[PDB]
């Protein structure tokens, strides 16, 4: 009869002990759904650094081709200057034995003429010679495509990984 | 005599001032050669520089496309606990919320009430619940982080051979 009451209230003492091991099992989900979390962020670090570091290795490349790129060009606009240079003198050299022949012939009938101007006559000149500079155009088409030859072939990768 | 001197030198002023004339325009020559050599040095850089951006764009897809796939199984699996939460929780309140019955039922003190709370009791378990293992994919996880190693190392390797 009263046996009954008794079987309850020992009972009623083993249901709050499962409460508890189901209390803990509840946290110990929360825990592993958090470890969960962690291991995964931890792989997106680890594959972020990859690219931030397969960024600074095309960004190396980059500016390392540019160079080479801007080397080039001013090697040529040098040759360029040189020849300015070169011109310039021209022009006024001419310049001077125009201005030396012209004011000899001011005075054309002094005696002291006939002598100045037959020296006049052997200091010939003559036009100015662009020699052919340029880009060095296999050089630099060399490197564009190849730079593409990069982009495909690190395209092709990205296919084989993804 | 002074007749032909002073004709040669007309004709050399004439000769003389047009060659003065091609040196300006030699000079403006080469001034313009050298604004298209500018021009078309910079037209190469901002081309290779394209090059690089689309090359940053690719690396970004792929990046942010293998970062999902991770957090996809993240979720997967944060899933399946959700499921054993469920599980869970559902347990606890079915034996809390007896608990709480059986408890203010002894204020009573009916027998029938007993018998009957009894038999509620009956219907509950009182196993311990199975937890299984979930685990994130270790071998799709490691798959991808090595693998994305193998595409640093061969966009090195391209680079190298690529620029010498």
């Amino acid at each position: 009869s009263a046996d009954l009451e008794a079987t309850l209230r020992h009972k009623l003492t083993v249901m709050y002990s499962q409460i508890n091991g189901a209390s803990r099992a509840l946290d110990d989900v929360r825990n592993r759904q958090q470890d969960v979390r962690m291991t995964a962020n931890r792989k997106v670090e680890q594959l972020q650094q990859e690219y931030t570091e397969m960024k600074a290795l095309l960004d190396a490349s980059e500016t390392t081709s540019t160079r080479k790129i801007k080397e080039e060009e001013k090697r040529v606009n040098s040759q360029f200057d040189t020849i300015y240079q070169i011109l310039l003198k021209k022009k006024s050299e001419i310049q001077t034995l125009k201005e030396e022949i012209e004011q000899s012939l001011t005075k054309r009938d002094e005696f002291e003429f006939l002598e100045k101007a037959s020296k006049l006559r052997g200091i010939s000149t003559q036009p100015v010679y662009i020699p052919e500079v340029e880009l060095n155009h296999k050089l630099i088409k060399g490197i564009h495509q190849s730079t593409i030859d990069l982009k495909n072939e690190l395209k092709q990768c990205i296919g084989r990984l993804q």
